[PDB]
């Protein structure tokens, strides 16, 4: 039976990326077809047609359907998979309270719409930014599905860290296990090698120079969003929808054991990341549904560094709140 | 397995950005396969490339060994055993699709040698860019040591828009549709055929029983397709023609179902009637990195007079590249 998925700014840069991904069955594997269910605003309805006749065109076997609009509660009925895309991405002379003021709306909507007509298993993605409080903004707007079935994206930092990592040590990606992204999407996540493994052994010790850490690794992740656009002209798209890919399918089909992935997802606390924040923790998955690893030591340097993007998390809710977005 | 390693020109195009990322993550080979990557650009796209390459390296995928990207066909072709030449101009900004022909042939006469100096004994070339019949003439002949049986030119566009538009006709679904096949030039003058193809066992042309359909619209259709896309969404048939290049190459590597057959465009040996040594589409089936024309196929008159059209063409491009020199 085909799993029902809506996406939504689907006739965007990472939606451009992204569908042919999922109808080429990169999110369930070669024999589970999808349902593609497009969701965007007026003006690209007919761009999204273009892209949908480039679905056709492709002739995937597994690409159940496509249906196409721009009224959530047409596209997000029934879906098992909401992957909230649309969004504007951050332009030259924006602050970070510009995009967040500019997008959460979108999300208020959005989070009444799935809680009116998804499917009782929805699971729903956040990636248009800013992501993580998006995702506060569309969990709290949808207050009769569970609060965990909510998730930020997270998933390119941690890709870009395994990367950076993975180029560090010389090692390949497949001997990266264990990488950690700790709170926001945005310059004040915390990479954290503390708890990674390279090859069998622990990625701090294999590096052995916290100076590195410092000053090369951590800022060169939290700051790589930039660093594409400055090289590319425009923020990432193939990566961000690959990531969102990588992410999606964890969620569904489960993490490898002996490792896990960050996930950006609602605090009960642990960690001392504040209660209702939506913010990147390492998780592992199983049917469907998340568990924070547990048992991890906080060192004192990693302690810093993540109460430093949870207090820019908590600063974002209250500015949501203000808005009256939530 | 050892990591297959693949070259792609164009690689900081349009067609590149929704070619690589699939490619890197196991549409090509499957999900055990590692990749490594060569991807070749002119001087002034270089940067644009490396923007390209973080991209790739920000997505950690396990199956891609390594990348290498370069200016120099020499460098970047080294070794390779596919080669995707996807660089080329494309239509737009000064220049209709008969232009192309002049503007990029030297491109496949330089990269030929290239390709006949470095590449590895087992290489398979396909060509999207184009004119990409005649640029797969082009490169074929100028690697005389090279199988010419190695070299293909995509029609696979042609024909997975083809499925498409049928199976929107008939109600049927993809994977209803079988022997589908695309005669001649990837141009205007391409012959989608029905009288062979197949909707669920039963014959296509059939089914829809409708031959104005077939010549004032099924026809037109899929040769316009292109423009219709643009017309859409403001910007070229990217992400699909990937995904042909992707489906082409993939079955040319691993072989075609044993109940159907691909449309590709290759070394003519007179089949059909169609002059020899044209790079002309053909219904083929593969196994092992071969292809075979599909034989015993009775040709009607309509279907005659449409493919002596399409190689007619193929035939005055073939003499067009030789008088320019190219070959
Ligand atoms: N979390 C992450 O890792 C990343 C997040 N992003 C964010 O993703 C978002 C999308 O980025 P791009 O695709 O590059 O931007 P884009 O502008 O190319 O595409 C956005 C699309 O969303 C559509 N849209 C706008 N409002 C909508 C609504 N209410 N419903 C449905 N569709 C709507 C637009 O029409 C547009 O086509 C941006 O906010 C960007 O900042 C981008 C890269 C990485
Ligand atoms: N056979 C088919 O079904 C299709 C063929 N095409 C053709 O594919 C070609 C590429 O299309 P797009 O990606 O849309 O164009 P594009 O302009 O976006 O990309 C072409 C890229 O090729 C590069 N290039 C030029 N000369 C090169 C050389 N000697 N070596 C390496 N790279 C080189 C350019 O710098 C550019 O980055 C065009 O010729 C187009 O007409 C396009 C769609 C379908």
């Amino acid at each position: 039976s085909p799993l029902k998925v809506a996406v939504t700014g689907a006739a965007g840069q990472i939606g451009y990326s992204l569908l042919f991904r999922l109808a080429s069955g990169s999110l369930l594997g070669p024999d589970r077809p999808i349902e593609l269910r497009l969701l965007e605003i007026e003006p690209a309805l007919q761009a999204l047609e273009g892209v949908v006749m480039e679905l056709d065109d492709c002739a995937f076997p597994l690409l159940s359907g496509v249906e196409i609009g721009s009224d959530p509660q047409k596209i997000f009925d029934g879906v098992s998979l909401a992957l909230l895309v649309g969004a504007r991405p951050r332009g030259a002379g924006m602050e970070r309270s510009d995009l967040l003021e500019a997008n959460g709306a979108i999300f208020t909507a959005q989070g009444k719409a799935l809680n009116a007509v998804a499917a009782d298993d929805v699971r729903v993605g956040v990636t248009g930014n800013p992501a993580n409080t998006n995702a506060l903004i569309a969990m709290t707007n949808a207050p009769d599905i569970p609060r965990e079935r909510f998730s930020a994206l997270t998933r390119l930092d941690h890709n870009r860290a395994i990367s950076q990592l993975a180029a560090k040590t010389g090692a390949a990606v497949t001997d990266i296990k264990k990488m950690t992204i700790w709170g926001n999407h945005s310059a004040t996540q915390y990479p954290d090698l503390f708890h990674a493994e390279v090859a069998g052994k622990n990625a701090a010790e294999v590096v052995n120079d916290q100076a590195w850490i410092e000053d090369e690794f951590i800022p060169t992740v939290a700051k790589r969003g930039a660093a594409i656009i400055d090289a590319r002209g425009a923020s990432s798209a193939a990566s961000a929808a690959s990531a969102t890919i990588d992410a999606a399918r964890d969620w569904l089909l489960g993490t490898p054991a002996d490792d896990w992935v960050s996930m950006a997802v609602v605090s009960d606390g642990s960690y001392g990341v504040p209660e209702g924040l939506i913010s990147s923790f390492p998780v592992t998955t199983k049917g469907g549904n998340w568990t924070i690893v547990s048992g991890l030591e906080i060192d004192e340097f990693s302690r810093g560094r993540i109460d430093k993007s949870t207090a820019e998390l908590a600063d974002e809710r209250s500015a949501v709140t203000e808005l009256g977005l939530i």
